[PDB]
């Protein structure tokens, strides 16, 4: 049926005037990669660029950005025509110019420097009325074509003269601003950014076929999150990419103000975001205006909140405006807000992981300068607990560090400073360390979920139990139905039991890792604290947390440790039973199996816990971590020495049959003892040779030669002197009798 | 000064807030200063009057209206970080925070040294002495 046209998607490839498509079709429009097209769209407009193509987008799907979708009046999910543009001429002058408020507090020969390396070796083929863009000096400039010396489109020679001048204009309304934002502007948020997408683009791109249909659409959506993640940035993005008519309204506005025109502001804004359907209204702070009845005691705040109900509930019957509300916990606002017709929806946005720092990273550096000594891995790795807005403060932070000094002594007396030598700056790594440890205000510490790294092969043998492992996790979600067919029910608990030190914690985040699933750990002082504070109602939010995270999975270690707290493993008069216990089991028994939130505890002293918590259902499965033996010893030493450099005179399978009844963190410490021992060689060496021949006035003495690079026998036959056996040999004949008792 | 605002009624000191912050804007390069900040802006919990909390917000308005225009900077002084709402401390009104501690014995000889210029002092003075009793 025609396939012209085809439907616009996003664009990885940032160059413009580039695009991506499926690899099959190419045939069915007969041209090449190098090949150069035209591409059409409304207010009868059309450009040209160059071809690619990629294998992971569909057949179906253009591949285009901000500013090719801009020159082109266009949005996502529209569509548009093609045509292969073999009959491109080399273009000659085309003339140009810089139309923006951009413009404003700039100087220097921007021309050159922004411009040559752009055209440079580029080909680019460019079509009058194109409003293209360039980077630099901690600013963004575009410039349009105003004239093609040949017309309308053509290739750009390395050769052909740019005589450039002329003065800033002025854009017209009908393109938009370059600040405004997009999906681009974004990162760490994939997940949710999806679920918005998918929730709100059939009533906005098609409100004409909810009319055809009889279904009821979501009117109220509630956002929760700790401050500083983007959740205004979210909704100016959507409604950016969209073209919908954007409402904002400020809780503090409404407050600061009298009775009669906090509540005629608000319901001449509920008027217009009606009038200028479709339109969308955001809401924040709503804390600040509808706390719960039990922290208000004014009645002009009772009065507020009952107008906001009654707004809500008249919105239904009236035209297609969408609400959307931010909150930075789901309880602290009236529960008569989440109902059926008024906050129905509700979304998590949580915390970006070292990926979702990268991107956010690379987000805020695009126009500052950099170096090749910075890496942006490395700095996600040390950023944690750091959310949004203190990543760019960080990057600014950075940027003055070294500016201050220097650049102002120089320019303070040698001229104006202009763009060359303002841009001339670049950034050094040793700065960002300077901000990483001087400005750390961290500004998070509650709970992270997050799928872990932890692979099969950081573990060190225990194969069966891998095997094990599988089974019970995996095969629900690949095959669902088998079970069905038969009459089983899987079971949603384990329980680990056995010395300390064998990995039983690296494995509740190997199973994560391996199946791509969030994971979860509580610690045994969070539970004293729960038990001391006797605020058991936090167990609930924490299953809530799983239940909005799934597929997931949860870790509980010390699980004895209240047992342990309150009498010796006998305990007090009392018995074994506690608050705590008895909360969690009445959140598992009362889940559904179809959520897929699977439970795993762990203990080294299973006889002093409660019965309750082993009976059918619950935690039925058992499995019994043993001492590592000699050839997993050998892989726990491998796996432990994979990441620093060693000599090869050593014997590890001799080391490994040295050691018997060790733990996994008997050989980490060993390791990190010989470590230690050769930074002290290397130190006093390397302070020593410095010292020396100071006081010999040789300008030129360098026997450079790194001491000690790698460790011998010798520092780790050192270490095997303080190195002795941790666990008692009573206390595994314990674990066997205990074992065999069953 | 916070009691000069808080001995007022609601119009007066909410007209004087805003006069002070275009007159600051207008002298642009300023700095606006702030101190007792706590017996203006306390957690909510300790406000009653409707009038306390509409006294809040505008401050809070006129804290992001502040990003847009102008080169005002604003300074606030405080006993503790604590003492006062939660949502100041947020990214675009309160993001810097100080802390002065307390002198040592060279601060505090420092100090008299500053505070003993015009006066005439003996040969017995050994001030070293003072500051460590001090
Ligand atoms: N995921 C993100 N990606 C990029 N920038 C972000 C992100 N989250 C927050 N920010 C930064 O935070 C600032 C806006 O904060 P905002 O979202 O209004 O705070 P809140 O989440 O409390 O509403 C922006 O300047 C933006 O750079
Ligand atoms: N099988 C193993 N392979 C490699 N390292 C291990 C193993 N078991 C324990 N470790 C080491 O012990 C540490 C984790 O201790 P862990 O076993 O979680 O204690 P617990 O059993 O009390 O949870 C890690 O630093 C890890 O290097």
């Amino acid at each position: 049926n025609r396939p012209n046209r085809l439907i616009v998607d996003e664009a990885i490839n940032e160059d413009n005037s580039v695009v991506s498509l499926s690899q099959p079709k190419m045939d069915e429009l007969q041209l090449f990669r190098g090949d150069t097209v035209l591409l059409k769209g409304k207010k009868r407009r059309e450009a040209v660029c160059i071809v690619l193509s990629d294998d992971t987008c569909s057949d179906e799907k253009i591949r285009m950005n901000r500013v090719v979708r801009n020159n082109l009046r266009v949005r996502l999910g529209d569509v548009i025509s093609i045509q292969p543009c073999p009959d491109v001429k080399y273009g000659k002058r085309i003339h140009v110019l810089p139309i923006d408020d951009t413009v404003e507090g700039i100087t220097g020969n921007l021309f050159e420097v922004y411009l040559k390396p752009y055209f440079l070796e580029a080909y680019r083929p460019i079509r009058k009325g194109d409003i293209f863009l360039v980077r630099g000096g901690m600013r963004a400039v575009e410039f349009k074509v105003v004239e093609t010396d040949p017309s309308p489109y053509c290739i750009v020679a390395p050769d052909t003269v740019i005589h450039c001048e002329g003065e800033p204009i002025k854009r017209e309304d009908e393109e938009e601003s370059l600040n405004e934002v997009g999906y681009d502007d974004i990162g760490g948020c994939r997940k949710q950014l999806a679920q918005i997408k998918e929730m709100v683009e059939l009533p906005l791109r098609h409100p004409a076929l909810f009319k055809a249909i009889g279904v009821k659409p979501p009117r109220g959506i509630l956002l929760y999150g700790p401050p500083g993640t983007g959740k205004t940035l979210i909704a100016r993005a959507v409604a950016n990419e969209t073209g919908a008519f954007f409402f904002l309204i400020n809780g503090p506005e409404i407050m600061s103000k009298l009775a009669g025109e906090s509540e005629s502001n608000l319901r001449k804004a509920f008027e217009e975001a009606e009038k200028n359907a479709p339109a969308i209204i955001f809401i924040d702070e709503l804390d600040a205006i509808a706390p719960k009845r039990e922290k208000t005691h004014g009645e002009v705040e009772r009065r507020i909140v009952s107008q906001l109900l009654t707004l809500m509930d008249g919105l239904k019957q009236r035209a297609h405006v969408i609400v959307m509300a931010a909150t930075n916990r789901p309880n602290s606002i009236d529960p008569a807000l989440r109902r059926f017709g008024r906050f129905d929806r509700e979304v998590d946005i949580g915390i970006p992981d070292a990926t979702g720092r990268l991107e956010i990273l690379q987000i805020h550096t695009k126009n500052m300068k950099l170096a090749d000594d910075v890496d942006l891995e490395q700095v996600a790795n040390e950023t944690h607990g750091h959310v949004g807005a203190d990543l760019a403060a960080l990057c600014s932070e950075a940027a003055l560090q070294a500016i201050r000094k220097k650049m102002d002594l120089i320019d303070l007396e040698d001229e104006t400073i202009d763009a060359e030598v303002m841009n001339s700056l670049a950034v050094t790594m040793d700065d960002f360390r300077w901000a990483l440890s001087q400005s750390n205000p961290s500004a998070l510490r509650e709970t992270v979920v997050e799928v872990p790294q932890v692979t099969w092969e950081d573990i060190g043998g225990l194969e069966d139990v891998k095997r094990e492992l599988q089974e019970l996790v995996q095969y629900p979600v690949e095959h669902p139905d088998k079970f069905l067919k038969f009459g089983m029910t899987p079971s949603k608990g384990v329980l680990f039991y056995g010395p300390p030190g064998c990995g039983k914690t690296l494995l509740a985040k190997a199973i994560a890792n391996e199946c791509q699933a969030n994971a979860i750990s509580i610690k045994g002082p969070e539970l004293l604290t729960m038990w001391f504070g006797e605020s058991e109602a936090n167990v609930r939010e924490i299953f809530d947390k799983a239940r909005q995270a799934a597929p997931c999975v949860l870790f509980f270690d010390e699980l004895d440790s209240i047992a342990k707290a309150r009498g010796g493993n006998i305990g007090d008069g009392g018995g074994a039973a506690d608050r705590v216990i008895n909360q969690i089991l009445t959140e598992m028994d009362g889940m559904s199996t179809k959520k897929n939130v699977f439970i795993i505890g762990a203990t080294n002293r299973p006889d002093i816990i409660d019965p309750a918590i082993l009976r059918p259902g619950r935690l039925d499965q058992l499995i019994y971590i043993p001492l590592p033996d000699e050839k997993s010893r050998v892989a726990i030493l491998k796996a432990n020495l994979r990441k620093s450099p060693v000599a090869k005179d050593v014997d590890l399978e001799f080391l490994a049959k040295m050691t018997n009844g060790f733990s996994g963190a008997d050989l980490t410490e060993i390791c990190q003892r010989a470590c230690k021992l050769a930074i002290r060689e290397s130190i006093e060496s390397e302070i020593r040779r410095e010292r020396e021949r100071q006081t010999n006035p040789s300008a030129m003495e360098v026997e450079e030669d790194d001491p000690v690079p790698e460790i011998r026998r010798d520092h780790f036959e050192e270490a095997m002197r303080f190195a002795r056996r941790s666990v008692s040999d009573n206390d595994i004949r314990k674990y066997e009798m205990f074992a065999q008792t069953l």
